[PDB]
């Protein structure tokens, strides 16, 4: 139908706008600490503590399969990455830290993407 092909397009140009997103929040994270999934070969134990693993790199693999249907599915996301190492790290650690930051810097982005998503529609 021509009304699914328009649905379509509104899904393609969200991507499109979420994949500008994604680029800013990972240029928040220069040490790429949050670039890749935990290695569970290096952090046997990880899945006990998390259940719920996230990176940059699958939720790009995600994106790119036009996976994310609005922006709370994105945003649940990226709070699983900060949420997980602010669990298994300790304050003290550069993990931890980098998670702070790259929340702090990353609100800003978040905040103006909502408008952007609410405005186009």
């Amino acid at each position: 139908s021509m009304e699914q092909v328009a649905m379509e397009l509104r899904l393609t140009e969200l991507t499109r706008l979420l994949r500008s997103v994604l680029d800013q929040l990972q240029d928040k994270d220069p040490a790429r600490i949050f670039a890749q999934p935990v290695s569970l070969k290096e952090v046997p134990d990880y899945l006990d503590h998390i259940k719920h693993p996230m990176d940059f790199a699958t939720m790009r693999k995600r994106l790119e399969a036009q996976g994310y249907k609005n922006l709370h599915e994105f945003e649940e996301d990226f709070d699983l990455i900060i949420d997980n190492c602010m669990k298994y790290n300790a304050r003290d650690t550069v993990f931890y830290r980098a998670a702070v930051r790259l929340r702090d810097q990353g609100g800003v982005v978040l905040r103006q993407a909502r408008r952007e998503v609410d405005s186009i529609g």
